[PDB]
């Protein structure tokens, strides 16, 4: 199947992906509403339920308005049953509307439908090759008091009809008791609850089998990707066992969102991008797209500086999801704002690198403070506004242009208010121009680009203003003004004849897993692929063909490899690094150390010798380790994905600076169990 087809769950780079958060988008079924202080028709109060469904966006796939937008895979609410009650705070009624309140991760809101609606959702949507993803909150069940048993449904948890246990009287120990996090340190956002919302237990192996049993389920139904919820509030370590389950069973993407307050960017917002499997959606995007199109607080240095500074420091630029406003944040279009703002925020957004998500509503111009004011039910379905036919333009070059999905990002032409950047691979070329002066023409002079001579028709249709560009030799174009607010888009698209990786998914999996390797000038002929110096050919190369191959993953060690296509010719492609082959399935284990007391600024790391653990690499052992919450100093304690059935040797070691300090004594061993988790408690050997 080619690269763009709806088949491909594993990489979303050539998809604009629609946001909708299901109860505001449309009621295709009535019958369905919740009833009573529950439900708002006129969704007047935006904390209840105002009555949209599945059965609203099967409506509008089939009648044309996300199609005709040129859509090719929706973002819905979480799909699981959630508790029914209506929460009082303060005086204000609240419902789980938005589906982040779960009571049982194997049934469907029967708000938004049934099994049967959720299939015909999904096969509606492939016919019409929309790709449908999910949000799956996995860190909680819903609000809970464990002093008050009687306030909402208790937090608790059912398995297909059958409760599992309520947060009061949690002898099971399903759920974690620490209090409330005040955000001050992670570990203390992880363990605690958030609010108050009863916080699942990852360490319960009945918790970790059920949600990983809950997620194959799901992706079993067909569901092509999967947004999980509040990843900072989760421990990494069984995030990363929960990441290798879908991955060895049938990868899709997956992504999860890192909050970074303005400006403050952390690193582990970064590591955690880079090592727990996942994707995230860049809030370092999002935030310098409205400082510069929106509150002009920055200006084009800074919007450049984050295009250079992104594709640099993820590994994998091309799965991160950008956005320009989502639910968490106040709607890019405010009252007494320009819509041709939020028009160039759009066409930036859609022809940059990543993978684009459209809030819904956008389109309609939306306007809208934080939650719940960024979630009014969507006013109209009108197909004739200007930032609908700008999606409906640029939306399918995503498709049909691989460097706008692939391609590398150069900034071509900039000053304070103007940039033109390029988008590039192999022989496909986008170029982009954006002014966000809103009075003032700019005059551009000396613009080359990658271009092949011609007279090149601005793809949006002047719809922004935009113009021809003429192409001379060697990529220079001839001079222009770039009208007040203009933008244009103007490209190029050939064959490649070299092989050329636009993006590998999974990125993480065992031995035997097939991955999907995407891309230009594959070629027709069965080739190789290779991990490293490993050759895979004939019979493991599952399907070949010029923009994707799909083969087996083969039996090397764990650790990093970088991926490398040859055609049928011996032509070699680009290096993609950063691919995990794992040891096997993983498990999460928590190792406990006690009476390791540490100077300041020193802190307790784990390694040992899969690769899982850093390979006895000091520098890639897990850690720091945690001291506050579960356990206090001088113990130490974290939560480790580690390959299953099997024994690992390791080792505990203090780390302060440069200086490592290894425990005596003899290497630690311990035997994995298959499925499940598994705690480890050990005292420092001096
Ligand atoms: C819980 C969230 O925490 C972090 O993001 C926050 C951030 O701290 C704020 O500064 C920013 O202004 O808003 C973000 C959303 O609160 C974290 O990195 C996020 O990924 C995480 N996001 C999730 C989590 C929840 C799960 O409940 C959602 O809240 C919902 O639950 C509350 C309480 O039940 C409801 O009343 C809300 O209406 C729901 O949205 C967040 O929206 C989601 O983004
Ligand atoms: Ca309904
Ligand atoms: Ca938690």
């Amino acid at each position: 199947a080619p690269d763009t087809s709806v088949s491909n769950k594993q990489n979303f780079s050539t998809d604009v992906i629609y946001q909708i958060f299901t109860d505001r988008f449309s009621d295709g079924n009535p019958a369905n509403n919740p009833t009573g202080a529950a439900f708002d028709g006129s969704c007047t109060n935006l904390r209840l339920y105002c009555g949209g469904d599945w059965q609203g966006i099967i409506n509008k796939i089939n009648d044309g308005y996300l199609t005709g937008m040129g859509i090719t895979a929706i973002w819905i609410s979480q799909p699981v049953e959630n508790i029914y009650s209506v929460i009082n705070y303060s005086g204000v009624n609240n419902t789980a509307y938005h589906g982040y309140w779960a009571r049982d991760f194997k049934k469907t809101n029967p708000a938004y439908g049934t099994m049967q609606d959720f299939k015909n959702l999904i096969d509606t949507a492939h016919a019409h090759n929309i790709k449908v993803i999910i949000d799956f909150a996995p860190n909680h069940t819903s609000p809970a008091s464990s002093d008050d048993p009687s306030f909402a449904e208790n937090g608790r948890l059912y398995d297909n009809g059958n409760l599992l246990g309520g947060y009061t009287n949690d002898t099971q120990n399903l759920f974690h008791h620490y209090g409330g996090t005040d955000f001050s340190t992670i570990e203390n956002g992880i363990y605690k609850n958030l609010y108050d919302l009863a916080d699942l237990n990852h360490n319960n192996s009945s918790v970790d089998v059920y949600l990983k049993d809950a997620i194959k389920m799901w992706l079993d139904l067909g569901v092509d990707g999967i947004r999980v919820d509040a990843v900072k509030h989760m421990p990494f370590g069984w995030q990363k066992s929960f990441m290798a389950t879908i991955n060895n069973y049938k990868p899709v993407f997956t992504f999860g969102e890192w909050f970074l307050g303005v400006n403050e960017i952390s690193p582990e917002y970064h590591q955690f991008a880079n090592e727990s499997g996942m994707s995230l959606l860049d809030l370092r995007f999002a935030q310098k797209a409205r400082q510069v199109f929106r509150d002009n607080t920055d200006n084009m240095y800074g919007l450049k500086a984050m295009l250079e500074g992104s594709e640099v420091d993820y590994a994998q630029v091309n799965d991160q999801v950008t956005f320009i406003d989502n639910h968490d944040m106040e709607r890019f279009h405010t009252s007494n704002g320009d819509r041709r703002k939020l028009e160039q925020a759009l066409a930036f957004t859609l022809t940059s690198r990543g993978v684009p998500a459209i809030y819904y509503g956008s389109e309609q111009y939306m306007s809208g403070g934080n939650d719940p004011d960024n979630r009014a039910r969507l006013p109209s379905f009108s197909t004739t506004t200007t930032a609908y036919q700008v999606i409906q333009k640029l939306a399918p070059l995503r498709k049909s242009n691989p460097a706008i999905a692939y391609g590398s990002t150069h900034e071509r032409w900039i000053n304070n208010d103007v940039i033109i950047y390029e988008r590039k691979f192999g022989n496909n070329v986008a170029v982009v121009a954006i002014n966000r002066n809103m009075n003032t023409p700019a005059s551009i002079t000396g613009l080359v680009t990658s271009l092949p001579r011609g007279s090149y028709n601005d793809v949006l249709g002047g719809i922004l203003n935009g113009n021809t560009l003429t192409v001379g030799a060697g990529g220079a174009a001839s001079n222009f003004t770039l009208a007040p607010g203009g933008t244009a888009v103007w490209q190029y698209t050939t064959d490649a004849t070299t092989p050329i990786i636009g993006n590998v998914g999974p990125m993480m999996a065992k031995p035997g897993v097939t991955i999907t390797i995407d891309g230009r000038g594959f070629g027709s002929g069965k080739g190789t692929v290779y991990f490293g110096t490993t050759a895979v050919t004939g019979a493991d190369i599952v399907a070949w063909e010029d923009t994707q191959i799909q083969v087996k993953i083969p039996a090397v060690p764990g650790g990093i490899y970088d991926i490398r296509v040859a055609n049928a010719a011996g032509a070699a492609s680009n290096i993609y690094d950063n691919f995990e082959v794992l040891t096997g399935d993983q498990v999460t284990v928590r190792f406990v150390i006690n009476n390791a007391t540490t100077a300041l600024g020193q802190n307790v790391f784990l390694t040992g010798n899969v690769s899982e653990l850093g390979n006895w690499d000091p520098n890639n052992a897990i850690g720091p380790m945690y001291n506050q919450v579960v356990y206090q100093y001088p113990t130490w304690y974290y939560d480790v994905s580690v390959p299953a059935g099997q024994t690992i040797e390791f080792k505990f070691l203090k780390k302060q600076g440069s200086t490592v300090t290894w425990e005596g004594g003899a290497n630690r061993t311990f035997t994995t169990p298959t499925s499940g988790t598994a705690t480890v408690n050990v005292n420092w050997q001096p």
